[PDB]
């Protein structure tokens, strides 16, 4: 056997709730499983994606877990997509869940590959928090001011920093274009 | 706008914490909800719960009609966007009729409950809001007896499993069920409504 | 192994190319098929077609049974896996245990019909499907008035709204039907079987 | 509005039929959509040529819906004109192979999954076991295509078959984590 779940979306999405009530199902008939974390849901924190492999090998670990469970893949690196691939190659149902974008709006981390390893992808919505439709993006605001595309990628925090909301009203100041036709063609359509 | 989502499947598919994740969605953004469960029994229940943590606030009703009288009702919030309904296989088939016309007049109806009674049929109501659902999700739970998804409530008493005939609703959890996929689901005196069904499950245990 | 997939939605939604995408791909790794469709329904005789792609042959059967008739009779193929069945919804109710059956030994049975009749609610057995199908997919078609997912058919004898009490069965494509959202879907005197609904509505149309 | 559906998965999983099937769904609304497809429908050298193809006056100003046909052959630019059309009110339906042969990310589809609102990743059936297929295999005399071969190479059923993770093989498959070895020899200890 062996499969990878894929469980994302942006804050506020309810994606450590959906983690949990997966994992929940499995205690009814009693099937074992083991959680990981980078360094409340009960769980083994770990310093970097190959640790896990580690300690799968250690005495810690209990041979009869059937499926393991990674919260908040954004934060490892590359090495995760590896990691994740290997144990479902070897018989482990993974289940993994975290951001898909940063908030830029970007890849968060090494996100972006692990769509590809999934078999089974969950995209769960928030609610805009401007308009009240899905919401497919977090939202930083640093006093009331949509934070710049230059900030920092990793920022620890809540409600304080953070809101969900849909593509329409998720604003980066400074965002830079890649392909050199992009800006004449925002300005070509703002004529109407 | 105006829909109905229907969450369903067996017991133990974490029905009811799918149904409270998508309500505490809706607190992120400030936007009103309402929670509505068909009273069982003598008990005054208040809340629905998920094993996740959340317990979110929930009115007990008699019948469907009761939930529009409480929003007809001086107890009724104004800015409601949002009408959890948990557990409507114990409704009758007035819940339709309800829902339908809660989505035509401007509400979003998030509603949680079982599609299948012991017996493997559709439970009480649950099959027409298949149809009046705009959004469907069936979540599985985990076969007791082989890990398969399950897709099927089982109950025993005394270890047996029920009979075909027995009552219906009778409330309860692990002591009297189990979670299973279709091979794994078995009901003694299971009758035929097909003149051929018998005959053709015996030319195929011919092999 | 055995289970039942259900494909479903309102018309020009793309059911019956769902069916035949899923078919298709069984013949790239070689595994066999075979596909049922009911009588009435005039419009492709013994074969599946979409307004696309292509078609595929089927068997013409004028009631559930004659399904696993066919499976034991000399004509059936025994490398056959999987079993499609095109537009339930002219079926009765005995095709819910025909598929139930057909999955307990060993069969991928897909399903394809309509989820509501022209007045939106249940059509034939089909809301009992819902409960027995694995996997459920509600396919939809674009709103004909404004262009939102449409989840209705709308039946229309020259220009006029067909009345609710008109006949359920009624062959023929754009001439009478159209694909709507709920709130476009209209159906004059529709009935309301709970005592206070037409009061809920009155209550809201005062804002 | 805006907004991004993907269609993906491994050959024969009958994307292209599911993206035909949603445009069909357009015509009888009376939508207008428009299809491209990358030079291996308008035909197109590059992701930009897109917004050039719609700002000039071959464009029909009543089109809604952007159609992107086997994205797998586009660079990363295809992700920001997808976005861009999805900002300025298109709807963007997206094709492709989500798997080179290798089973790793072809091109830039990856960072599309990160991009649409909505992801269809489609089966198709192992050629080997009949499960569900999630790869694309390739085959040259009946042998297992190197891993260092070309990414690119257009064919169907002479190469290419469908099969699912275990049926999934690569002579020469590289390890970039350093325990990853060891740990399939640990379990192949059973
Ligand atoms: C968008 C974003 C979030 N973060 C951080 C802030 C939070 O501490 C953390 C988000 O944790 P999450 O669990 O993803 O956020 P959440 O609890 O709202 O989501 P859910 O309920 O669905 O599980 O990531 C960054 O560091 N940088 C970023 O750009
Ligand atoms: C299957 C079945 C259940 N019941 C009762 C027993 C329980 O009290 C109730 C089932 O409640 P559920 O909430 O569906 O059970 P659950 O908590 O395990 O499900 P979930 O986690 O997915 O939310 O219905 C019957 O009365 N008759 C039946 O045939
Ligand atoms: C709504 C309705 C339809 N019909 C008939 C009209 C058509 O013959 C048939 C609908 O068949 P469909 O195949 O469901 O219509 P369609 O071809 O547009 O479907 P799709 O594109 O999604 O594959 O049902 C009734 O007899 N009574 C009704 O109430
Ligand atoms: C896997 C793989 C395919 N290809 C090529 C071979 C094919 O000509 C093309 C894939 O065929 P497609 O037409 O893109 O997909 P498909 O038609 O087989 O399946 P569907 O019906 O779902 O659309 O891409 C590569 O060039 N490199 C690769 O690594
Ligand atoms: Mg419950
Ligand atoms: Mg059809
Ligand atoms: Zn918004
Ligand atoms: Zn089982
Ligand atoms: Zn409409
Ligand atoms: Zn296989």
């Amino acid at each position: 056997i062996g499969w990878i779940e894929f469980i994302t979306g942006p804050m506020f999405a309810g994606k450590t709730a959906e983690l949990i009530r997966r994992l929940h199902r499995l205690e009814y008939a009693d099937v074992k499983y083991l959680v990981f974390k980078p360094k409340s849901l009960p769980s083994v924190e770990v310093e970097s994606a190959p640790e896990i492999l580690n300690y799968i090998m250690s005495n810690s670990f209990n041979d009869e877990t059937k499926v393991i469970g990674i919260d908040e893949v954004q934060f490892f690196d590359d090495r995760i997509c590896e990691v994740a691939n290997i144990l479902a190659e070897n018989g482990f149902v993974v289940i993994i869940s975290g951001l898909d974008k940063n908030f830029k709006g970007e890849p968060f981390g090494p996100i972006a590959k692990l769509f590809t390893y999934a078999d089974k992808i969950t995209k769960l919505t928030a609610i805009c928090n401007e308009c009240g439709a899905e919401a497919t993006h977090s939202l930083r605001k640093i006093d009331g001011k949509h934070a710049d595309y230059n900030d920092d990628i990793v920022k620890i925090g809540c409600q304080e920093f953070y809101s969900a909301v849909c593509r329409h009203h998720h604003k980066v100041p400074n965002r830079p274009y890649l392909n050199s036709n992009s800006e004449e063609f925002i300005k070509f359509f703002k004529n109407k």
